[PDB]
RNA sequence: GCCAGGAUGUAGGCUUAGAAGCAGCCAUCAUUUAAAGAAAGCGUAAUAGCUCACUGGU
């Protein structure tokens, strides 16, 4: 595996921890920029099709910490 | 009924000595799918293992 997406979201992101999600977004990020980063290097590990799935796993991972 | 799948990010986040689907608190997205819950029970110290939901076959 590479860096779990959510230690890439934290880093990223620019944050130490997670959150209380729908409440207390922990902070933002650009996605088209920083989300399909992501989503490139974590794909050997993505059973994606497209990049624009493997994104949208990514995105997912950073809703769930709220990000 | 019986046979076989029940999966990937991922041990979701947080918290917690541990907290991994299954103490508790937030959520509960998305992927690849014929199908397959951020899991409905049992199980574990935590893991693992087992079932269940859904799908195929007969
Ligand atoms: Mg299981
Ligand atoms: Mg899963
Ligand atoms: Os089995
Ligand atoms: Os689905």
């Amino acid at each position: 595996k590479t860096p779990p997406a959510a230690v890439l979201l934290k880093k990223a992101a620019g944050i130490e921890s997670g959150s209380g999600e729908p409440n207390r977004n922990k902070v933002a990020t650009i996605k088209r920029d920083k989300v399909r980063e992501i989503a490139e290097l974590k794909m050997p590990d993505l059973n994606a099709a497209s990049i624009e799935a493997a994104m949208r796993m990514i995105e997912g991972t950073a809703r769930s910490m709220g990000i």
